[PDB]
């Protein structure tokens, strides 16, 4: 309870974007949405934190904040305090939006599919929310190698050996499949980089992120294996990495891929 609160506070402090880099993100996602003469609003699935949506209900657009977790909407809720006039709160399955057909100008998605097997079910939901000439928005964001990927594979390998593989590229084929889907159903996929940057990053901050499952790749592990993973990996780090209080950089980009109906 109060552990689920400080997990997503954690997960929203992670994931976050340079001011700047929001913004870029922002602007970039509002110059997609055309509504004719109408306030444009926008629906995001999966708002989690609020990490994508704060930027844009920041500069005054409707938004309509859906997610299936309590924790993380009770951040959103936090973080959007004295901001949230225009907001909407809704906790629902984004398989199930309790929305009106063509009601909509804009559905953010942004890490959302990789979290769900049958994304086909949201995709259909999306589109019928979405008003002619409605656009989808999906985000997301791409790291180049640097320590915390080494630090990555560690965990991974350390995995491997305590008898619990783990799954690999299921964001990127995702991904792939349903620009598979928005080509056949008509939405004209156009994908483009809208920010890239360096950021600081220690290798003791990539440790508390993988102690504390903050990244869904982490969370298939029974807990008890990923905690003796974890001490392997931190006696790992302490031998291998140097200074874990030295911050090394870690390039990134935020892709945008705008389909429309
Ligand atoms: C990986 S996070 C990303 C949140 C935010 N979009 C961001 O970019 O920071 C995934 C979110 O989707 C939510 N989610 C997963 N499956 C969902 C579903 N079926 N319906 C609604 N939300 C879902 C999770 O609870 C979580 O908040």
């Amino acid at each position: 309870s109060s552990a689920l609160l400080r997990a997503a506070y954690a997960y929203d402090r992670l994931r976050a974007h340079p001011p700047e880099v929001a913004g870029q993100i922002a602007t970039a996602m509002a110059s997609a949405v055309h509504p004719k003469g109408e306030e444009p609003v926008f629906l995001e699935l999966g708002v989690g934190t609020g990490r994508i949506a704060l930027p844009l209900i920041a500069r005054g657009y409707r938004y309509i904040a859906l997610d299936a977790d309590a924790a993380m909407l009770e951040v959103f809720r936090q973080k959007i305090a004295g901001v949230d006039r225009k907001v909407q709160v809704v906790q629902a399955d984004a398989r199930a939006i309790p929305l009106p057909d063509e009601s909509v100008h804009g559905v953010i998605v942004v890490h959302l599919w990789h979290l769900v097997p049958d994304w086909p079910k949201v995709l259909a939901e999306a589109i019928r929310v979405l008003k002619p000439g409605g656009a989808l928005l999906e985000g997301w964001d791409q790291a180049e190698a640097s320590p915390e990927w080494t630090l990555q594979e560690r965990w991974r390998a350390f995995a491997a050996e305590e008898g619990f593989p783990v799954e690999r590229g299921l964001h990127a084929k995702r991904l792939k499949e349903v620009e598979e889907a928005l080509r056949r159903l008509g939405l004209k996929p156009r994908t483009r980089e809208v920010a890239r940057w360096r950021e600081e990053r220690t290798p003791r901050e990539a440790l508390e992120a993988l102690s504390e499952r903050l990244y869904s790749f982490t969370q298939g592990l029974p807990e008890p294996v990923h905690a003796r993973v974890m001490e392997r990996l931190w006696a790992w780090a302490e031998a291998e990495l140097g200074d874990l209080d030295r911050p090394f950089p870690v390039e990134k980009r935020f892709l945008l891929r705008v389909s429309r109906l």
